[PDB]
C-alpha cells in the first residue's frame, strides 16, 4: 500500500544519510568534518536522488548549505530524482523551512524559480498532508512568507505558472487551511498581475472564484466579493451596495457557479449559499419563479399519480375460468387478455388514463436520464441536496410502468407485482416536492437520515433476533396441529409472524381452548421482553437521541435543497419562464454586466 | 471491620500521647517541660510502638525532635512496632511532612534511608487513602520533594528498592494522582540510574511502562514515549517521527501490553489506546488484518448458524402413535427414535449438517475454555471490551448443542427444549460480530447497557405490578365460566396474560355477548393506566434519558472493543496470517528493534 511504501522511502532516506559521511555532515552541521570532506564526491545522492545540499536545506543548516555551495555551486540547480520527490530542489525545501537567508544564497547561485516538484509527495491527494502545488512561489505563498514571495517574484518566478492539476498559486491558496493569511497572500499576488490570473481555469475548468465556491471557502469567497461590490451610498445606519453577478449567476455556461456549489461533495460548500450575494440572488429566484413553478410541478405530478392510481383501481379483471378445487385457494378473479380488456366505454376512458400513465413514465426518463450523464451517477443518486434517493425511486417507478405496459401488450400474468411496487414508489416519490415547503422539507430530510442511519442499524440486529426466535417458535409448533395455531405452521410463516410480533402489529398467538406447548410461553416471554419492551422502545430512544443532534444539519440541508431546486428548475425549464436575475447594467451606462443591489442596516 | 479497628488504633494513639508526659510534650512542642523531663525514660512508646521522636515528627515539631535527639540519639533509628505502623521510622514521617531540616537532623544521626514501612497503613489498599510504597525515597518522590529525594540519594537510598508488591519508586510514581509533578520526579529518578530501573517488573510481572498502560496513566505514558521516539525530519508544517514498538507490540510474550490495556478493569486504561503510537499501530492492524479476518469469521459463523437452523427445520418427526383423547391436546407429531431417524437420503444430508453442528460446538469450547483460564472467569465474562456476555451465551449454545446430541443418541424426548434455547442463543451470539462495524458496534453496546441498566430496574417493578394485577384478575374470574373468557382461567395463565397485557402484546379481554364481572372493568382500567399509559411509556422516557448520557462512553467502549478484537485475533490466529507490525530496524542498520513511523502536521 502507499503507507508502507512512503514509510520505506523515509527509512531508506535516513539510512543513506547515515551511510554517507557528506550527507551525515550536511544533516549534523559539523562544519569541521564537512570542511575536511569538501577539501578532497559533491554529487553524492541520498535514497531519492537528493543531494547533500537538499539534506542541508531539510535540516535548515545554512552554514553547511553555504559551505557545500562554496565547494560545488552547481548543487543549487539540482532536482531530486526518484518518484515521491522528483523535481524537488534545495530551493523548494528552503522555502518550506522559511529560511530567507538560504533562499537568498540559493538564488544568488541560480537555483531555478520555475523548477517543478513533479513527484508523488507534492500531488493533491489523501496520501499527502499538504498541497502547495509544484513551484517555489506556490510553496512560499502557502507557507505564508510575504518576503520570500516578493524575493521569488523579484527573481522572476512566473505568477501564472500552473501545476499538474492546472492550479495557479491563486487556486492553491483557496485550498489552504490558514484562510485569513491566505487572503493577505491573495492580495499580494494579485498586486503583481498589473487575461487576469483570476480568470485562468484549472484542469477541472474552475477559476479561483469557482473553486472557492466548490471548496466552501467562505472566508476567501467574501474576500473575492470585496473587488466585485460597489457602495452606491451610505446614509446614517443604511448602505446601498451593488454586487456584480457575472461570476455567480454564470449566464450561458453549461455548468454554473451555483450548480458547482449545490453539487459539490464538500459539506462546507453549502455555506457559500448563505453569503449575502448568493443567498439574496437565490432567495429572489425562489420567491419569484422557483416556488410558483415547483408548486405547479407538484400539482401536475400529484394529478398524474391520481390518474395512474385510478388506472390501477379500474385494472381489467374477469371471473376465473379455472376452479377453486383447493379449499385454501381464495382467488376468484383473473386478468383479462388484451383482446377482451378494451371493449366498453369505461375501458376506453381507462385507455386514455393508461396512455397518460405511459406518457408520463417516458417523460420521467427523458427528464432524468440526461442528468445522470451530466452529474455522474454516484453524485446524482448519492447527493441528498440534488434529490438523490428520489431520482432512484422515480426512475424505478417509470421502469415498472413501462414493464407493466409490456406485460399488458403480451398477455403476461402477474401485473399486480410491478403495479404494487409502482403504486408505492410513485406515491412515495411525491415526498420529493416536500423540499419546496419549510413545514415538510426538513422533516423529509430527517426521514432520509433516519432510514440510512438508525433504521439500518436496527434492521440488522432485529433480523438476527427474528431468525433466532422464528426458528424456536417454528420448532416449538412442528409437533402441534396447524389448525389450532397457524402463526408458526411453516418456516416462512414463522419468520413473517415473528417479524409482525416483533413490531407488535399482530397479536401474540393464544388459544385458551387448547394446551399450547409450555416452551412457547417461555420463548414468547423472552421474545416479548427482548423485541418489544427493550429493542422496539430503544429504537425510539436512539431516534430521539439522533434527532436533537441532526436538527441543525437537517435545516442547513433543507436550505441547500431549496437552492438546488432553484438551480435545477432554471436549468431545465424554458428560458422565457426564467428572466435573467438582477439588474441590467446596460440600462444605466454600466456596461454588459448584471448586478444585485443589496441595501442593509449597520 | 477495618474502619472501627483503624479508628480504635487512632483513639489509643492519641490517649497514649495524653497519658505520657514526654509524648504529650513532643506533641505540644513545650521545650520548657521537655527539658525538665529529659534532664532526668526516652524509650517510652505510644499505642503503636512509636517513640516520642515519631510524635515530634508527626506534629512537625523540629525543636522538640532535636531536643529529643540530643538527649537520645538512638531514637532516630527506631521503627514503630504494631500492625498498622510496623517499620515506620521518624524519617518516614518527616519526609511526609516535607520537613527538610528534620530529615537532615535524622540523617545526621544515622536514621536508615533503607527502612521499610511494612505495616498495614502503607499497603496498596482501598483501606488506605495513599500508597507511597515502603521506603523514605518513595515517600519523598510521591510527596513531590525534589530536594528531599536528592538528599536521600546523597545518603545512599537504594533507587532500585522494591516494596511488598515488588513496586519500585517508578511504579509507585505511575500510581499517584499528581501526574505532571510525577513526570518531573520520574526524570529526576531516571537521572540516578546512570538492567535499567524501567525494566524491573513488580510481582504482577509489570514494568513501569506496562503499569502506565494498565492504570490508564496517559500523562505518564506520553512522557515515557518521549524517550522511545526519534524525530527523523521536520519540513515546514510537517514532521516525520519514528516510534519504538518494543514495549507496545510486546513480541513473543504470553501477555502483551495491548492485552494488559484492553483487559484492565480501570476505565482510564482504554484512553491509552487513543495515544498516537498505540492508536496508529492498532488502527493499522485492524485495517490490514483485523477487519478482513473478522468479516470472514462473521461469514463462517453465520453459515454455521444457517446449517444448525436447517438441521432444526429438518428435525426427525413422525405421526404420534398415542391418541389425542383429551379435546385440549393438539400434539400430532412425535420424535423419531434414533434407529428410524436415519433412513432416507435427506436424513443422511441432515446427518452431515448435524455433524457440522456438533463439530462447531466442540470448536467453540476448544476456542473459549482456555481463554477463561488465561484471563480468569470474572474478568473474561465481566468485561464488555473483551466480549464478556457473548462468551457466556456462546458457551451456553455449545453446551445445549452437545446436550441435544446426547438426547438424540439416547432416544430422550424433549429435544425442542435445548434446541429452542440454542436457536435463540446461537442467533443472538451473531451480534458478537457487530463490534467489527461502526454502524452496529456502538448500538450493540447500547443494547447491553440498557439490558443491565434500565431493563433490569423496569423488570423488577413491572414484576411486582404483574403479581398484584394477575392475582386480582385471577380471583375476579374464578367464579366465571372459563370458556367465555380464557385469559385468567388459572393462575399461571393469569400471570402470562397479565404480562402480555402489560406489554400490550395481547388485546384487552372482552366478550360483548356476556356480562363480565364489574370488578374486571375497574381493575383493568387501573392496570391500563398504571402498566400501559404510565410505566410502559416511562420506560421509553428513562431509556431516552439514559441514551444521551451514555452515548459518549458507548463510542469509547466501541473503539476499545475494536482494539480488543484485534488483540484477540492476532493472539489466537496462526502467525503466518499476522505479519509483525511496523518497520523492521535491521533492514536499515537500526538493530533488532521494530518501529512505527508517524508523519504529522503542526
Ligand atoms: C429464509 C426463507 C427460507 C424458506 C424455506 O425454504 O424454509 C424451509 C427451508 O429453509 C430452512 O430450513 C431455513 C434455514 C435457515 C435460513 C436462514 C435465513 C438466512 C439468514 C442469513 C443471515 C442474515 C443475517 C445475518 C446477520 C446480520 C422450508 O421448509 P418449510 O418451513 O416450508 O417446512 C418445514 C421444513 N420441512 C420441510 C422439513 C417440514
Ligand atoms: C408463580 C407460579 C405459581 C403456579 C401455581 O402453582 O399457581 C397456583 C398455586 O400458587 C399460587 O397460588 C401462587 C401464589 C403466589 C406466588 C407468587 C409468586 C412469587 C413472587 C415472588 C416475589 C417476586 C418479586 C419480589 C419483588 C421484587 C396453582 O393453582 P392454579 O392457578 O392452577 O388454580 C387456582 C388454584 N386452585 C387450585 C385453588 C383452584
Ligand atoms: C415491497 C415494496 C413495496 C418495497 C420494496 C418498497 C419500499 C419503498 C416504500 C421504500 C424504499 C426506499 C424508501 C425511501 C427512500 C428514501 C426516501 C427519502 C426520504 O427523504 C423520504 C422517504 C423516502 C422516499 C423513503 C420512502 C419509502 C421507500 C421509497
Ligand atoms: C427485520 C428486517 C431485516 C426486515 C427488513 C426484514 C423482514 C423479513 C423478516 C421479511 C421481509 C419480507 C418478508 C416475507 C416476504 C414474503 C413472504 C411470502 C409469504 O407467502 C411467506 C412469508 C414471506 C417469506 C415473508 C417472510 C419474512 C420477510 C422475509
Ligand atoms: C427462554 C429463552 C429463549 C430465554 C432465556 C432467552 C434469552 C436470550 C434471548 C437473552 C439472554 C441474555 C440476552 C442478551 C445478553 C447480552 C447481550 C449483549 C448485548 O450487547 C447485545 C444483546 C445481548 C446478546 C442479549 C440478547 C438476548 C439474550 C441473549
Ligand atoms: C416482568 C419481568 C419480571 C419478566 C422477566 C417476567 C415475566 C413473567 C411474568 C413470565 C416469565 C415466563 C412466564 C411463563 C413461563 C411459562 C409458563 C407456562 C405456561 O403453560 C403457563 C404460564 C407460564 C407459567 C408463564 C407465566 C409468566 C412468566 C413466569
Amino acid at each position: 500500500d502507499w503507507e508502507q511504501y512512503r514509510d520505506r522511502v523515509n527509512m531508506l532516506q535516513q539510512e543513506r544519510i547515515r551511510d554517507s559521511p557528506l550527507l551525515q555532515a550536511a544533516k549534523e552541521n559539523d562544519l569541521r568534518l564537512l570542511k575536511i570532506l569538501l577539501l578532497n564526491d559533491f554529487q553524492q545522492r541520498g535514497a531519492v536522488g537528493e543531494t547533500a545540499l537538499h539534506v542541508a536545506a531539510l535540516y535548515d543548516n545554512l552554514e553547511a548549505a553555504t559551505l557545500l555551495m562554496e565547494a560545488a555551486p552547481e548543487l543549487a540547480k539540482e532536482p531530486a530524482l526518484c518518484e515521491p520527490f522528483v523535481g524537488q530542489t534545495a530551493l523548494h525545501i528552503a522555502v518550506m523551512n522559511q529560511n530567507l537567508n538560504l533562499v537568498r544564497a540559493l538564488l544568488a547561485r541560480g537555483a531555478s524559480v520555475s523548477a517543478r516538484a513533479t513527484g508523488a509527495a507534492f500531488r493533491r491527494s489523501p496520501h499527502n498532508l499538504i498541497y502547495y502545488g509544484e513551484h517555489p512561489l506556490s510553496f512560499a505563498a502557502c507557507v505564508g512568507s510575504e518576503e520570500i514571495v516578493r524575493l521569488l517574484i523579484e527573481h522572476g518566478a512566473d505568477i501564472r505558472a500552473q501545476d499538474s492539476l492546472g492550479n495557479t498559486v491563486l487556486h492553491i491558496l483557496i485550498l489552504q487551511p490558514n484562510k485569513t493569511f491566505a487572503c493577505q497572500m491573495y492580495n499580494l499576488l494579485l498586486s503583481y498581475d498589473e487575461q487576469s490570473l483570476e480568470l485562468v481555469p484549472n484542469h477541472q475548468g474552475l477559476t479561483p472564484f469557482k473553486l472557492a465556491g466548490v471548496e466552501g471557502n467562505t472566508v476567501m469567497f467574501q474576500h473575492l466579493m470585496q473587488k466585485r461590490k460597489h457602495v452606491q451610498w451610505t446614509c446614517g445606519p443604511l448602505t446601498s451596495t451593488l454586487y456584480d453577478l457575472t461570476e455567480i449567476d454564470s449566464w450561458g455556461e453549461e455548468l454554473s457557479f451555483l450548480e458547482l456549489v449545490v453539487s459539490s461533495k464538500k459539506r462546507e460548500a453549502r455555506q457559500i449559499l448563505e453569503q449575502t450575494p448568493v443567498k439574496e440572488l437565490v432567495s429572489f429566484k425562489w420567491k419569484k419563479y422557483g416556488r410558483p413553478y415547483f408548486c405547479v410541478l407538484a400539482s401536475l405530478y400529484i394529478l398524474y399519480m391520481i390518474c395512474f392510481t385510478t388506472c390501477c383501481i379500474y385494472r381489467p379483471l374477469k371471473l376465473r375460468d379455472d376452479n377453486r378445487t383447493d379449499p385454501r385457494d381464495i382467488t376468484i378473479l383473473q386478468q383479462k387478455l388484451l383482446q377482451e380488456a378494451y371493449v366498453t366505454h369505461q375501458d376506453n376512458i381507462r385507455l386514455v388514463g393508461e396512455l397518460v400513465t405511459v406518457t408520463g413514465a417516458v417523460i420521467i426518463l427523458l427528464l432524468e436520464i440526461p442528468d445522470i450523464f451530466r452529474v455522474g451517477a454516484s453524485r446524482y443518486f448519492g447527493q441528498t441536496i440534488l434529490g438523490g434517493p428520489f431520482h432512484v425511486i422515480i426512475i424505478t417507478y417509470a421502469s415498472l410502468v413501462l414493464l407493466t405496459m409490456v406485460m399488458r401488450l403480451t398477455n403476461m400474468n402477474g401485473e399486480v407485482v410491478p403495479l404494487s411496487f409502482a403504486l408505492v414508489l410513485g406515491w412515495c416519490s411525491v415526498m420529493y416536492f416536500a423540499r419546496g415547503f419549510q413545514m415538510l422539507g426538513p422533516f423529509t430530510i430527517m426521514i432520509q437520515k433516519m432510514i440510512f442511519g438508525d433504521l439500518m442499524r436496527f434492521c440488522w440486529l432485529m433480523a438476527v433476533v427474528i431468525l433466532g426466535f422464528a426458528s424456536a417458535f417454528h420448532i416449538t409448533f412442528q409437533t402441534e396441529d396447524p389448525n389450532n395455531l397457524g402463526e408458526f405452521s411453516d418456516y416462512p410463516t414463522a419468520l413473517f409472524s415473528t417479524f409482525e410480533l416483533f413490531l407488535t402489529i399482530i397479536d401474540g398467538p393464544a388459544n385458551y381452548s387448547v394446551d399450547l406447548p409450555f416452551m412457547y410461553c417461555i420463548t414468547y416471554a423472552a421474545f416479548a421482553i427482548i423485541a418489544t419492551l427493550l429493542m422496539l422502545n430503544l429504537f425510539i430512544a436512539m431516534m430521539g437521541d439522533t434527532h436533537w443532534r441532526v436538527a441543525q444539519e437537517r435545516d442547513e440541508l433543507w436550505r441547500a435543497q431549496v437552492v438546488a431546486t432553484t438551480v435545477m428548475l432554471e436549468r431545465k425549464m424554458p428560458r422565457f419562464l426564467w428572466p435573467r436575475s438582477g439588474i441590467c447594467g446596460y440600462e444605466y451606462g454600466l456596461g454588459d454586466r448584471w448586478f444585485l443591489r443589496v441595501e442593509n442596516h449597520h
